[PDB]
């Protein structure tokens, strides 16, 4: 099969439909037409979005996003056919941006999962802006956001 996509979240005040965030230690709202985490005060805090859809995202494949931040935190995936649903896997980095910076995360083709997690490193309480969060069954290699125009 050729590459599948999962459109999460693209602009606006929602999720796009059959995704919830089943994060912790934090507030998911919609400012300045992103999706915005804002970990609570000292904590280590998430937003992971549950595809509701499909019982998993796929196994394997690319996650995309486009992050505008003050601080820096980590990509993962949780869910994992095999492991306990809290067991979490580190796909990623995203660092300090003044604009919107496009990230690229490849998940091991061991990992089938159902979220995606977004967490602030640093416990900074700082809001997290993100646009066009987007999964692929293919790998990086072969996604551009160009071509979803």
């Amino acid at each position: 099969v050729s590459a599948t996509y999962s459109v999460v979240y693209e602009t606006g005040k929602k999720l796009n439909s059959g995704f919830d965030n089943w994060g912790w230690d934090s507030k998911m709202s919609f400012k300045d037409n992103s999706l915005v985490l804002t970990a609570d005060p000292d904590e280590y805090g998430a937003i992971s979005l549950k595809n509701l859809n499909s019982n998993y995202y796929g196994k394997g494949g690319c996650i995309y996003l486009q992050v505008k931040t003050e601080t820096e935190g980590l990509v993962k995936v949780q869910g994992v056919r095999g492991y306990d649903e809290t067991e979490a896997f580190n796909v990623g980095s995203f660092r300090s941006s003044s604009d919107f910076t496009e990230y690229k995360f490849e998940v091991d083709d061991e990992y089938q999962f159902d979220r995606i997690i977004v967490q602030d490193g640093p416990a900074s309480n700082i809001p997290i802006y993100m646009r066009y969060i987007i999964y692929s069954t293919g790998s990086c290699d072969d996604h551009i956001l160009e071509h979803h125009h």
